[PDB]
Protein backbone atom coordinates (compact mmCIF):
# COMPACT_ATOMS: atom_id res chain seq x y z
CA UNK A 1 0.00 0.00 0.00
CA UNK A 2 1.35 3.55 -0.64
CA UNK A 3 -1.88 5.88 0.07
CA UNK A 4 -1.40 6.89 -3.19
CA UNK A 5 -3.53 7.10 -5.97
CA UNK A 6 -3.13 8.04 -10.22
CA UNK A 7 -5.14 9.48 -12.92
CA UNK A 8 -4.66 9.33 -16.26
CA UNK A 9 -6.45 11.72 -18.42
CA UNK A 10 -5.84 12.84 -22.06
CA UNK A 11 -5.57 16.45 -22.17
CA UNK A 12 -4.17 18.73 -18.50
CA UNK A 13 -5.48 21.68 -20.82
CA UNK A 14 -9.18 20.21 -20.76
CA UNK A 15 -10.46 22.51 -18.18
CA UNK A 16 -13.22 20.04 -17.43
CA UNK A 17 -10.35 17.40 -16.38
CA UNK A 18 -8.36 19.58 -14.50
CA UNK A 19 -11.66 20.67 -12.76
CA UNK A 20 -12.20 16.69 -11.64
CA UNK A 21 -8.21 16.37 -10.85
CA UNK A 22 -8.81 19.28 -8.60
CA UNK A 23 -11.81 17.84 -6.86
CA UNK A 24 -10.32 13.92 -6.86
CA UNK A 25 -7.05 15.67 -5.33
CA UNK A 26 -9.38 18.08 -2.21
CA UNK A 27 -11.28 14.85 -1.10
CA UNK A 28 -8.49 12.17 -1.53
CA UNK A 29 -6.39 14.50 0.80
CA UNK A 30 -9.12 14.77 3.36
CA UNK A 31 -9.24 10.84 3.26
CA UNK A 32 -5.59 10.66 3.37
CA UNK A 33 -4.41 9.47 0.29
CA UNK A 34 -2.20 11.65 -2.26
CA UNK A 35 -3.44 12.04 -5.79
CA UNK A 36 -0.83 12.05 -8.49
CA UNK A 37 -2.06 13.20 -12.39
CA UNK A 38 0.14 12.02 -15.34
CA UNK A 39 -1.67 13.00 -19.02
CA UNK A 40 -2.11 10.57 -22.28
CA UNK A 41 -2.55 13.32 -24.12
CA UNK A 42 -5.19 11.09 -25.90
CA UNK A 43 -2.44 9.05 -27.63
CA UNK A 44 -2.71 4.74 -27.46
CA UNK A 45 0.70 4.59 -26.31
CA UNK A 46 1.52 7.30 -23.99
CA UNK A 47 -1.64 5.57 -22.06
CA UNK A 48 0.51 2.23 -22.07
CA UNK A 49 3.83 3.89 -20.84
CA UNK A 50 1.62 5.17 -18.06
CA UNK A 51 -0.34 2.13 -17.39
CA UNK A 52 3.22 0.88 -16.58
CA UNK A 53 4.39 3.48 -14.74
CA UNK A 54 1.17 3.22 -12.06
CA UNK A 55 1.89 -0.43 -11.73
CA UNK A 56 5.51 0.10 -10.93
CA UNK A 57 4.67 3.09 -8.28
CA UNK A 58 2.05 0.84 -7.14
CA UNK A 59 -0.83 3.39 -6.49
CA UNK A 60 -3.51 1.91 -4.73
CA UNK A 61 -6.32 2.64 -7.16
CA UNK A 62 -6.44 4.19 -10.63
CA UNK A 63 -8.50 6.56 -12.33
CA UNK A 64 -8.32 6.93 -16.05
CA UNK A 65 -10.00 8.71 -18.32
CA UNK A 66 -8.60 6.02 -21.63
CA UNK A 67 -8.04 6.38 -25.54
CA UNK A 68 -7.62 2.61 -25.72
CA UNK A 69 -9.83 0.11 -28.05
CA UNK A 70 -12.58 -1.70 -26.50
CA UNK A 71 -10.42 -4.65 -27.85
CA UNK A 72 -7.88 -3.70 -25.84
CA UNK A 73 -7.37 -5.91 -21.94
CA UNK A 74 -4.52 -4.08 -20.96
CA UNK A 75 -6.36 -2.81 -17.73
CA UNK A 76 -8.00 -6.32 -17.45
CA UNK A 77 -4.60 -7.39 -16.64
CA UNK A 78 -4.05 -4.79 -14.05
CA UNK A 79 -7.49 -5.78 -12.29
CA UNK A 80 -7.42 -9.37 -12.18
CA UNK A 81 -3.27 -8.25 -10.25
CA UNK A 82 -5.34 -6.80 -8.03
CA UNK A 83 -5.60 -2.82 -9.09
CA UNK A 84 -8.89 -1.51 -8.72
CA UNK A 85 -9.37 0.42 -11.96
CA UNK A 86 -12.34 3.48 -11.82
CA UNK A 87 -13.23 5.27 -14.91
CA UNK A 88 -13.88 8.77 -15.56
CA UNK A 89 -15.84 10.30 -17.93
CA UNK A 90 -14.93 7.96 -20.93
CA UNK A 91 -16.68 4.86 -19.86
CA UNK A 92 -14.23 1.53 -19.80
CA UNK A 93 -16.30 -2.56 -20.30
CA UNK A 94 -20.03 -2.36 -17.86
CA UNK A 95 -19.22 -5.82 -17.26
CA UNK A 96 -16.01 -5.74 -15.59
CA UNK A 97 -15.39 -1.90 -14.31
CA UNK A 98 -16.69 0.98 -12.39
CA UNK A 99 -16.97 3.83 -14.44
CA UNK A 100 -18.60 7.43 -13.59
CA UNK A 101 -19.74 9.32 -16.48
CA UNK A 102 -22.09 11.89 -17.18
CA UNK A 103 -25.27 11.70 -19.00
CA UNK A 104 -23.97 12.56 -22.45
CA UNK A 105 -26.91 10.79 -24.63
CA UNK A 106 -29.71 12.36 -23.20
CA UNK A 107 -27.81 15.98 -22.51
CA UNK A 108 -27.15 15.60 -26.44
CA UNK A 109 -30.45 15.36 -27.06
CA UNK A 110 -31.81 18.36 -25.17
CA UNK A 111 -28.55 20.44 -26.96
CA UNK A 112 -29.87 19.57 -30.23
CA UNK A 113 -33.14 20.29 -29.18
CA UNK A 114 -32.88 23.87 -27.73
CA UNK A 115 -31.44 24.63 -31.35
CA UNK A 116 -34.58 23.12 -33.39
CA UNK A 117 -37.00 25.50 -31.85
CA UNK A 118 -36.12 28.23 -34.15
CA UNK A 119 -36.54 25.94 -36.73
CA UNK A 120 -33.20 25.65 -38.93
CA UNK A 121 -32.45 24.82 -42.33
CA UNK A 122 -29.55 23.16 -42.15
CA UNK A 123 -27.90 22.04 -38.46
CA UNK A 124 -24.59 20.10 -37.96
CA UNK A 125 -22.75 18.13 -35.68
CA UNK A 126 -19.07 18.72 -35.27
CA UNK A 127 -17.35 16.33 -33.05
CA UNK A 128 -14.17 14.17 -32.97
CA UNK A 129 -12.89 10.46 -32.30
CA UNK A 130 -16.03 8.91 -33.16
CA UNK A 131 -14.97 5.27 -31.97
CA UNK A 132 -15.10 6.61 -28.66
CA UNK A 133 -18.17 5.43 -26.62
CA UNK A 134 -18.41 8.91 -25.11
CA UNK A 135 -18.61 10.25 -28.90
CA UNK A 136 -20.79 7.87 -29.97
CA UNK A 137 -23.17 8.84 -27.05
CA UNK A 138 -23.13 12.16 -27.88
CA UNK A 139 -23.73 11.57 -31.80
CA UNK A 140 -26.57 9.33 -30.84
CA UNK A 141 -28.34 11.91 -28.98
CA UNK A 142 -28.08 14.03 -31.32
CA UNK A 143 -29.72 11.99 -33.88
CA UNK A 144 -32.53 10.85 -31.40
CA UNK A 145 -33.86 14.71 -31.47
CA UNK A 146 -33.57 14.79 -35.08
CA UNK A 147 -36.54 12.32 -35.54
CA UNK A 148 -39.23 14.01 -37.70
CA UNK A 149 -36.45 16.73 -39.02
CA UNK A 150 -37.02 17.37 -43.14
CA UNK A 151 -33.75 19.85 -43.35
CA UNK A 152 -30.39 19.27 -44.13
CA UNK A 153 -28.30 17.59 -41.69
CA UNK A 154 -24.28 17.16 -41.52
CA UNK A 155 -21.85 15.23 -39.54
CA UNK A 156 -18.52 15.70 -39.12
CA UNK A 157 -16.08 13.61 -36.73
CA UNK A 158 -12.40 14.52 -36.79
CA UNK A 159 -9.54 12.71 -35.44
CA UNK A 160 -8.83 15.00 -32.17
CA UNK A 161 -10.57 16.73 -29.02
CA UNK A 162 -8.65 19.91 -30.52
CA UNK A 163 -8.67 23.52 -31.55
CA UNK A 164 -7.00 23.09 -34.84
CA UNK A 165 -9.32 20.00 -35.38
CA UNK A 166 -12.54 21.95 -34.56
CA UNK A 167 -11.35 24.91 -36.78
CA UNK A 168 -10.75 22.40 -39.45
CA UNK A 169 -13.97 20.44 -39.48
CA UNK A 170 -15.54 24.04 -39.53
CA UNK A 171 -14.13 25.21 -42.37
CA UNK A 172 -14.93 21.35 -44.25
CA UNK A 173 -19.01 21.87 -43.32
CA UNK A 174 -18.59 25.97 -44.67
CA UNK A 175 -17.06 24.62 -47.62
CA UNK A 176 -19.76 21.73 -48.24
CA UNK A 177 -23.42 23.89 -47.75
CA UNK A 178 -21.50 26.62 -49.40
CA UNK A 179 -22.59 28.63 -46.24
CA UNK A 180 -22.79 28.63 -42.24
CA UNK A 181 -25.40 25.98 -41.19
CA UNK A 182 -28.63 27.67 -39.33
CA UNK A 183 -27.56 25.46 -36.33
CA UNK A 184 -24.48 23.78 -34.87
CA UNK A 185 -23.68 21.56 -31.96
CA UNK A 186 -19.90 20.93 -31.06
CA UNK A 187 -19.31 17.94 -28.89
CA UNK A 188 -16.57 19.28 -26.85
CA UNK A 189 -15.91 23.12 -25.82
CA UNK A 190 -12.20 22.79 -27.08
CA UNK A 191 -14.03 22.07 -30.54
CA UNK A 192 -15.74 25.11 -30.35
CA UNK A 193 -12.88 26.80 -30.19
CA UNK A 194 -11.94 25.87 -33.34
CA UNK A 195 -15.24 26.89 -35.00
CA UNK A 196 -14.80 30.61 -33.32
CA UNK A 197 -11.26 30.50 -34.94
CA UNK A 198 -12.99 29.93 -38.30
CA UNK A 199 -16.11 32.18 -37.68
CA UNK A 200 -13.77 35.03 -37.29
CA UNK A 201 -11.54 34.65 -40.37
CA UNK A 202 -15.39 35.45 -41.82
CA UNK A 203 -16.46 38.88 -42.03
CA UNK A 204 -18.16 40.45 -39.11
CA UNK A 205 -21.68 40.01 -40.71
CA UNK A 206 -21.55 36.30 -41.66
CA UNK A 207 -21.74 34.73 -37.78
CA UNK A 208 -24.74 34.54 -36.91
CA UNK A 209 -26.19 30.44 -36.14
CA UNK A 210 -27.51 28.57 -33.17
CA UNK A 211 -25.02 27.54 -31.19
CA UNK A 212 -24.70 24.29 -29.08
CA UNK A 213 -21.89 22.85 -27.02
CA UNK A 214 -20.66 20.33 -24.41
CA UNK A 215 -18.80 21.84 -21.63
CA UNK A 216 -18.56 26.11 -21.07
CA UNK A 217 -17.02 28.46 -20.20
CA UNK A 218 -17.23 31.99 -18.64
CA UNK A 219 -16.58 34.27 -21.40
CA UNK A 220 -19.55 32.87 -22.83
CA UNK A 221 -21.27 35.18 -20.77
CA UNK A 222 -19.94 37.88 -22.64
CA UNK A 223 -20.20 36.70 -26.15
CA UNK A 224 -22.84 38.17 -28.77
CA UNK A 225 -23.24 34.84 -29.98
CA UNK A 226 -25.04 33.36 -27.51
CA UNK A 227 -23.96 29.66 -27.23
CA UNK A 228 -25.99 27.15 -24.82
CA UNK A 229 -23.68 24.73 -22.85
CA UNK A 230 -24.41 21.40 -20.75
CA UNK A 231 -21.83 21.51 -18.11
CA UNK A 232 -20.22 18.31 -16.43
CA UNK A 233 -21.46 18.27 -12.53
CA UNK A 234 -17.85 18.01 -11.91
CA UNK A 235 -17.92 17.73 -8.05
CA UNK A 236 -20.05 14.88 -7.92
CA UNK A 237 -18.17 13.13 -10.61
CA UNK A 238 -15.29 13.49 -8.53
CA UNK A 239 -17.34 12.19 -5.19
CA UNK A 240 -19.00 9.49 -6.60
CA UNK A 241 -15.60 8.18 -8.20
CA UNK A 242 -13.43 8.75 -5.19
CA UNK A 243 -16.06 6.61 -3.06
CA UNK A 244 -15.76 4.00 -5.32
CA UNK A 245 -11.97 3.93 -5.26
CA UNK A 246 -12.40 3.81 -1.42
CA UNK A 247 -14.30 1.28 -1.13
CA UNK A 248 -12.06 -0.94 -3.60
CA UNK A 249 -9.16 -0.55 -1.57
CA UNK A 250 -10.56 -0.28 2.29
CA UNK A 251 -13.67 -2.41 1.63
CA UNK A 252 -12.95 -4.97 -1.13
CA UNK A 253 -16.22 -4.01 -2.65
CA UNK A 254 -15.98 -3.79 -6.45
CA UNK A 255 -19.40 -4.14 -8.75
CA UNK A 256 -18.65 -3.41 -12.30
CA UNK A 257 -21.37 -0.82 -14.04
CA UNK A 258 -21.68 2.46 -15.17
CA UNK A 259 -22.72 5.34 -12.54
CA UNK A 260 -24.29 8.32 -15.06
CA UNK A 261 -24.42 12.21 -13.59
CA UNK A 262 -26.61 14.35 -15.05
CA UNK A 263 -25.22 17.44 -16.98
CA UNK A 264 -26.24 20.81 -16.11
CA UNK A 265 -28.45 23.18 -19.00
CA UNK A 266 -26.43 26.35 -19.28
CA UNK A 267 -28.94 28.19 -22.00
CA UNK A 268 -28.03 31.55 -23.02
CA UNK A 269 -30.41 31.29 -26.30
CA UNK A 270 -33.50 33.18 -25.63
CA UNK A 271 -36.56 31.12 -26.11
CA UNK B 1 17.38 5.75 -12.36
CA UNK B 2 13.31 5.84 -12.52
CA UNK B 3 13.23 7.73 -15.59
CA UNK B 4 10.03 9.95 -14.06
CA UNK B 5 10.31 13.60 -13.00
CA UNK B 6 7.84 15.08 -10.72
CA UNK B 7 6.26 18.70 -11.16
CA UNK B 8 4.08 20.23 -8.07
CA UNK B 9 1.79 23.24 -8.81
CA UNK B 10 -0.16 25.28 -6.92
CA UNK B 11 -3.67 25.31 -9.28
CA UNK B 12 -4.62 22.56 -11.31
CA UNK B 13 -7.40 25.20 -12.50
CA UNK B 14 -4.82 27.77 -13.30
CA UNK B 15 -4.25 27.87 -17.02
CA UNK B 16 -1.01 29.03 -16.67
CA UNK B 17 0.38 26.35 -14.98
CA UNK B 18 -1.70 23.58 -16.97
CA UNK B 19 0.02 25.14 -20.13
CA UNK B 20 3.39 24.69 -18.61
CA UNK B 21 2.82 21.38 -17.20
CA UNK B 22 1.53 20.44 -20.48
CA UNK B 23 4.54 21.07 -22.50
CA UNK B 24 6.97 19.68 -19.59
CA UNK B 25 5.08 16.49 -20.21
CA UNK B 26 5.33 16.26 -24.11
CA UNK B 27 9.01 17.48 -23.75
CA UNK B 28 9.76 14.90 -21.30
CA UNK B 29 8.32 12.25 -22.98
CA UNK B 30 10.47 13.64 -26.15
CA UNK B 31 13.79 12.30 -23.98
CA UNK B 32 12.18 9.40 -22.29
CA UNK B 33 10.83 10.46 -19.15
CA UNK B 34 7.39 10.35 -17.94
CA UNK B 35 6.11 13.40 -15.56
CA UNK B 36 3.63 12.60 -12.26
CA UNK B 37 2.09 15.81 -11.53
CA UNK B 38 0.61 16.46 -8.38
CA UNK B 39 -0.67 20.03 -6.62
CA UNK B 40 -1.15 21.69 -3.58
CA UNK B 41 -3.88 23.93 -3.86
CA UNK B 42 -0.95 26.93 -2.27
CA UNK B 43 -1.45 25.42 0.97
CA UNK B 44 2.21 25.38 2.92
CA UNK B 45 1.28 21.54 4.96
CA UNK B 46 -0.20 20.04 1.58
CA UNK B 47 3.06 20.95 -0.47
CA UNK B 48 5.34 19.71 2.74
CA UNK B 49 3.12 16.15 1.97
CA UNK B 50 3.79 16.44 -1.60
CA UNK B 51 7.76 16.66 -1.13
CA UNK B 52 7.65 12.86 0.78
CA UNK B 53 5.55 11.64 -2.20
CA UNK B 54 8.43 12.45 -4.96
CA UNK B 55 10.56 11.51 -1.90
CA UNK B 56 9.83 8.50 -1.93
CA UNK B 57 9.12 7.83 -5.50
CA UNK B 58 12.71 8.75 -6.36
CA UNK B 59 11.58 10.86 -9.13
CA UNK B 60 14.70 11.73 -11.34
CA UNK B 61 14.06 15.24 -11.04
CA UNK B 62 11.82 17.61 -9.40
CA UNK B 63 9.89 20.67 -10.71
CA UNK B 64 8.41 23.20 -8.33
CA UNK B 65 5.87 26.27 -7.93
CA UNK B 66 6.68 26.49 -4.32
CA UNK B 67 3.80 27.80 -1.67
CA UNK B 68 6.25 27.64 1.16
CA UNK B 69 7.93 30.73 3.20
CA UNK B 70 11.84 31.34 2.69
CA UNK B 71 12.61 30.18 6.11
CA UNK B 72 11.51 26.78 4.99
CA UNK B 73 14.70 25.16 4.32
CA UNK B 74 12.60 21.64 3.48
CA UNK B 75 13.74 21.98 -0.25
CA UNK B 76 17.66 22.74 0.60
CA UNK B 77 17.23 18.99 2.60
CA UNK B 78 16.05 17.10 -0.55
CA UNK B 79 18.51 19.05 -2.58
CA UNK B 80 21.48 18.01 -0.17
CA UNK B 81 20.53 14.22 -0.66
CA UNK B 82 20.93 14.29 -4.33
CA UNK B 83 17.37 15.28 -5.97
CA UNK B 84 17.84 18.13 -8.71
CA UNK B 85 15.13 20.64 -7.54
CA UNK B 86 13.66 22.99 -10.40
CA UNK B 87 12.12 26.16 -9.68
CA UNK B 88 9.55 27.13 -12.22
CA UNK B 89 7.41 30.40 -12.08
CA UNK B 90 8.05 30.70 -8.79
CA UNK B 91 11.68 31.36 -7.73
CA UNK B 92 13.56 29.48 -5.17
CA UNK B 93 16.81 31.00 -3.23
CA UNK B 94 18.96 32.07 -6.04
CA UNK B 95 22.14 31.12 -3.86
CA UNK B 96 21.53 27.28 -3.55
CA UNK B 97 18.96 26.61 -6.76
CA UNK B 98 17.73 26.76 -10.33
CA UNK B 99 14.52 28.51 -11.23
CA UNK B 100 12.81 29.14 -14.68
CA UNK B 101 10.61 32.14 -14.14
CA UNK B 102 9.16 35.06 -16.41
CA UNK B 103 9.81 38.80 -16.68
CA UNK B 104 7.39 39.81 -14.76
CA UNK B 105 8.29 43.59 -12.95
CA UNK B 106 9.12 44.82 -17.17
CA UNK B 107 6.08 42.65 -18.06
CA UNK B 108 3.74 44.62 -15.60
CA UNK B 109 5.34 48.05 -16.31
CA UNK B 110 4.74 47.32 -20.01
CA UNK B 111 1.39 46.23 -19.48
CA UNK B 112 0.40 49.37 -17.08
CA UNK B 113 1.92 51.64 -19.19
CA UNK B 114 -0.49 50.45 -22.24
CA UNK B 115 -3.16 51.68 -19.89
CA UNK B 116 -1.80 54.92 -18.83
CA UNK B 117 -1.55 55.80 -22.16
CA UNK B 118 -5.40 56.34 -22.77
CA UNK B 119 -5.27 59.32 -19.71
CA UNK B 120 -7.21 57.05 -16.99
CA UNK B 121 -8.44 59.30 -14.24
CA UNK B 122 -8.21 56.05 -11.99
CA UNK B 123 -5.79 53.14 -12.44
CA UNK B 124 -6.31 50.33 -9.73
CA UNK B 125 -4.04 47.04 -9.12
CA UNK B 126 -5.72 43.65 -8.41
CA UNK B 127 -3.30 40.65 -7.41
CA UNK B 128 -2.88 38.23 -4.10
CA UNK B 129 -0.17 36.75 -2.05
CA UNK B 130 1.58 40.08 -1.83
CA UNK B 131 4.69 38.23 0.45
CA UNK B 132 5.61 35.99 -2.90
CA UNK B 133 8.86 37.52 -5.17
CA UNK B 134 6.23 36.96 -8.21
CA UNK B 135 3.63 39.24 -6.40
CA UNK B 136 6.41 41.96 -5.46
CA UNK B 137 7.91 42.31 -9.36
CA UNK B 138 4.21 42.46 -10.71
CA UNK B 139 3.25 44.87 -8.20
CA UNK B 140 6.92 46.70 -8.78
CA UNK B 141 6.48 47.36 -12.16
CA UNK B 142 2.84 48.67 -12.13
CA UNK B 143 4.24 51.02 -9.70
CA UNK B 144 7.46 52.07 -11.87
CA UNK B 145 4.71 52.55 -14.53
CA UNK B 146 2.79 55.02 -12.28
CA UNK B 147 5.49 57.37 -11.36
CA UNK B 148 4.32 60.87 -12.28
CA UNK B 149 0.98 59.57 -12.86
CA UNK B 150 -1.50 62.14 -10.76
CA UNK B 151 -5.00 60.43 -10.91
CA UNK B 152 -6.13 58.15 -8.50
CA UNK B 153 -4.50 54.68 -7.49
CA UNK B 154 -5.57 51.66 -5.79
CA UNK B 155 -3.91 48.56 -5.03
CA UNK B 156 -5.78 45.28 -3.62
CA UNK B 157 -3.64 42.34 -2.72
CA UNK B 158 -5.82 39.29 -2.06
CA UNK B 159 -5.34 36.06 0.25
CA UNK B 160 -5.11 33.95 -3.36
CA UNK B 161 -5.20 33.47 -7.06
CA UNK B 162 -8.54 32.69 -6.72
CA UNK B 163 -11.59 33.67 -9.04
CA UNK B 164 -13.61 34.41 -5.90
CA UNK B 165 -10.52 36.67 -4.16
CA UNK B 166 -10.48 38.11 -7.85
CA UNK B 167 -14.18 38.99 -7.34
CA UNK B 168 -13.72 40.44 -3.48
CA UNK B 169 -11.20 42.54 -4.43
CA UNK B 170 -13.30 43.82 -7.55
CA UNK B 171 -16.14 44.22 -5.37
CA UNK B 172 -14.20 46.25 -2.68
CA UNK B 173 -12.52 48.31 -5.42
CA UNK B 174 -16.14 49.32 -6.83
CA UNK B 175 -17.35 50.42 -3.58
CA UNK B 176 -13.62 52.06 -2.83
CA UNK B 177 -13.98 54.54 -5.63
CA UNK B 178 -17.61 54.46 -6.02
CA UNK B 179 -17.73 53.23 -9.17
CA UNK B 180 -15.54 51.01 -12.16
CA UNK B 181 -11.77 52.76 -12.22
CA UNK B 182 -10.90 54.02 -15.09
CA UNK B 183 -8.33 50.90 -15.52
CA UNK B 184 -7.62 48.00 -13.89
CA UNK B 185 -4.31 45.64 -14.16
CA UNK B 186 -5.30 42.06 -12.65
CA UNK B 187 -1.51 39.87 -11.90
CA UNK B 188 -3.28 36.64 -12.75
CA UNK B 189 -5.58 35.62 -15.31
CA UNK B 190 -7.39 33.77 -12.14
CA UNK B 191 -8.35 37.28 -10.37
CA UNK B 192 -9.83 38.46 -13.74
CA UNK B 193 -11.79 35.85 -14.38
CA UNK B 194 -13.48 36.89 -10.52
CA UNK B 195 -13.29 40.34 -12.04
CA UNK B 196 -15.56 39.52 -14.74
CA UNK B 197 -17.47 37.35 -12.84
CA UNK B 198 -18.44 40.88 -10.65
CA UNK B 199 -18.29 43.58 -13.90
CA UNK B 200 -21.16 40.47 -15.28
CA UNK B 201 -23.83 41.43 -13.04
CA UNK B 202 -23.54 45.12 -14.05
CA UNK B 203 -25.45 46.52 -16.68
CA UNK B 204 -23.89 46.00 -20.37
CA UNK B 205 -23.57 49.53 -20.55
CA UNK B 206 -21.46 49.44 -17.30
CA UNK B 207 -18.57 47.31 -17.99
CA UNK B 208 -16.22 49.49 -19.82
CA UNK B 209 -13.00 50.33 -18.73
CA UNK B 210 -9.68 49.65 -19.61
CA UNK B 211 -7.96 45.97 -18.96
CA UNK B 212 -4.83 44.78 -19.07
CA UNK B 213 -4.01 41.25 -17.53
CA UNK B 214 -1.29 38.25 -17.08
CA UNK B 215 -2.28 35.39 -18.86
CA UNK B 216 -4.50 34.86 -21.51
CA UNK B 217 -7.40 33.11 -23.18
CA UNK B 218 -8.60 32.72 -26.92
CA UNK B 219 -11.89 34.44 -26.11
CA UNK B 220 -10.65 37.46 -25.14
CA UNK B 221 -10.13 37.90 -28.53
CA UNK B 222 -13.88 37.40 -29.53
CA UNK B 223 -14.78 40.57 -26.36
CA UNK B 224 -16.62 43.71 -27.07
CA UNK B 225 -14.05 44.61 -24.70
CA UNK B 226 -10.44 44.57 -25.62
CA UNK B 227 -8.23 43.21 -23.05
CA UNK B 228 -4.39 43.71 -22.59
CA UNK B 229 -2.30 40.25 -21.98
CA UNK B 230 1.12 39.30 -21.04
CA UNK B 231 0.99 35.78 -21.87
CA UNK B 232 3.73 33.53 -20.71
CA UNK B 233 5.85 31.47 -23.17
CA UNK B 234 4.96 28.15 -21.85
CA UNK B 235 7.01 26.00 -24.53
CA UNK B 236 9.82 28.38 -23.82
CA UNK B 237 9.94 27.78 -20.18
CA UNK B 238 9.24 24.04 -20.00
CA UNK B 239 12.00 23.69 -22.28
CA UNK B 240 14.27 25.67 -20.29
CA UNK B 241 13.10 24.29 -17.05
CA UNK B 242 13.85 20.57 -18.61
CA UNK B 243 17.02 21.24 -20.03
CA UNK B 244 18.13 22.17 -16.58
CA UNK B 245 16.64 19.17 -15.64
CA UNK B 246 18.69 16.80 -17.68
CA UNK B 247 21.81 18.43 -17.51
CA UNK B 248 21.42 17.72 -13.91
CA UNK B 249 20.47 14.08 -13.63
CA UNK B 250 22.39 13.18 -16.58
CA UNK B 251 25.45 15.27 -16.18
CA UNK B 252 25.62 16.12 -12.82
CA UNK B 253 25.76 19.75 -13.23
CA UNK B 254 23.93 22.11 -11.45
CA UNK B 255 24.29 25.97 -11.28
CA UNK B 256 21.95 27.94 -9.20
CA UNK B 257 20.46 31.80 -10.47
CA UNK B 258 17.58 32.68 -12.25
CA UNK B 259 16.51 32.16 -15.51
CA UNK B 260 14.14 34.96 -17.01
CA UNK B 261 11.82 34.61 -19.51
CA UNK B 262 9.97 37.49 -21.46
CA UNK B 263 6.04 37.07 -21.98
CA UNK B 264 4.22 37.85 -24.97
CA UNK B 265 2.45 41.24 -24.89
CA UNK B 266 -1.23 41.14 -26.25
CA UNK B 267 -2.12 44.75 -26.88
CA UNK B 268 -5.61 44.18 -28.13
CA UNK B 269 -6.23 47.91 -26.87
CA UNK B 270 -6.04 49.82 -30.07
Amino acid sequence: HTRTLGFILPDLENPSYARIAKQLEQGARARGYQLLIASSDDQPDSERQLQQLFRARRCDALFVASCLPPEDDSYRELQDKGLPVIAIDRRLDPAHFCSVISDDRDASRQLAASLLSSAPRSIALIGARPELSVSQARAGGFDEALQGYTGEVRRYQGEAFSRECGQRLMQQLIDDLGGLPDALVTTSYVLLQGVFDTLQARPVDSRQLQLGTFGDNQLLDFLPLPVNAMAQQHGQIAATALELALAAIEEKRYEPGVHAVGRTFKQRISV
